[PDB]
């Protein structure tokens, strides 16, 4: 059973996930594993009444809930499940935010024995001592069958300083192993995000992220080199082209001899380019449908997050990302917003 009501943030996000557990096709067991580890990731926030204003203003979702939901299509199979979450929402300042961020990835990784060695090697950089915002730790949760999830972890290049941004960041790559691949990031407004996979490792594998304030088809398609014309009918499709838009790029290195990453996403910001999520929905639908992926699960997924009408509100469609990486074929991931606090109004 549950400790948590659908008055706690808690029961309404646990709720949430064991519907999308169900679009994932994930079994009892699995769901009940994956309601419980969120719930516990969450600390005290699972408890928190929903009547209380977020603990934290958090940049992880618009309405500052800690929880936001991302579905990965492949072509002709069930979406992937994840879940990004702010262990250390409940907290008061940043400092103790990242404090309680760290010791649940580290109650994780005892749990499913896996080691924090490279991450510790960072602490220094990510962790001061009075860290600068927006955020100091998130975790991402990939619900795979079998209730073992794999784990990703989300660090702020700026917690020293936005000045320092770049110092940072190239001083982990470094630490890492990573010594070239800070020369193959394409040219950027930020660094807002340097994410670790924690798991069966014996190399480092990071992914770094790129914010483009201003970014044309034409230079989405130039980062894409690890092709060039997907990336182009995929901004385009979800822009609904301006000749500009904001967006992130993510550069995935899982080797540290070539400087060259092995990955390449496009995350396009959709709910800051349509009215409601009704237009988001449709042309994340449609480039679903084009890649030949399962858009009837997108609708299901949308309806275990929310009952309310997609034209109600716009930003429960938060973005659609095209993910390429060596070897594999193309994945579209469509994030998709709790809305515990706020619908933002179309
Ligand atoms: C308000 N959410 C933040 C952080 C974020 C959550 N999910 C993402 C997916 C892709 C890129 C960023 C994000 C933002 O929009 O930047
Ligand atoms: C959750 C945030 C901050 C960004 C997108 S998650 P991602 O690009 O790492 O997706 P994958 O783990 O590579 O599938």
């Amino acid at each position: 059973g549950s400790h948590l009501e659908p008055t706690q943030l808690g029961g309404l996000v646990t709720d949430q996930l064991a519907r999308l557990c169900d679009v994932a096709r994930l079994d009892r067991t699995d769901t009940e594993t994956y309601v419980q580890t969120l719930a516990t990731s969450l600390g005290t926030a699972a408890e928190r009444s929903l009547a209380l204003p977020p603990t934290t203003a958090t940049l992880l979702s618009d309405d500052h809930t800690p929880v936001e939901y991302s579905l990965a299509f492949l072509p002709g199979a069930t979406p992937a499940l994840r879940v990004l979450v702010e262990p250390g929402w409940d907290s008061g300042d940043l400092a103790e935010n990242g404090r309680a961020g760290l010791r649940a990835i580290r109650a994780m990784a005892d749990r499913w024995n896996f080691s924090t060695d490279q991450l510790d090697l960072l602490e220094d950089l990510f962790f001061p001592v009075a860290p600068a915002g927006p955020f100091a730790l998130w975790c991402a949760l990939e619900l795979r069958p079998g209730g073992v999830p794999g784990v990703k972890v989300y660090l702020n290049p700026a917690a020293r300083g936005r000045d320092r941004r770049a110092e940072t960041l190239r001083e982990a790559l470094d630490r890492l192993g990573h010594r070239q691949a800070f020369a193959a990031l394409p040219p950027a407004d930020d660094y807002p995000f340097l994410a670790l996979d924690l798991g069966e490792w014996a190399a480092p594998r990071v992914k770094v992220y790129c914010t483009h304030e201003s970014l044309s088809a034409q230079e989405a398609g130039e980062y894409s080199r690890l092709g060039r014309d997907q990336t182009t009918d995929f901004f385009h499709a979800v822009a609904g082209t301006p000749s500009t838009r904001r967006a992130l790029t993510c550069h995935s290195f899982t080797d540290t001899v070539t400087g060259r990453p092995s990955g390449f996403t496009l995350h396009m910001p959709v709910r800051s380019y349509v009215e409601h999520d009704g237009r988001a929905r449709d042309r994340a639908a449609d480039v679903l449908r084009r890649y030949g992926m399962d858009n009837d699960a997108l609708d299901r997924a949308l309806a275990a997050v929310t009952p309310r009408p997609l034209d109600d509100g716009v930003g429960l469609v938060a973005y659609v990302a095209l993910v390429h990486q060596l070897g594999r074929d193309p994945r579209v991931t469509v994030y998709v917003s709790s809305e515990a606090y706020a619908v933002q109004p179309p």
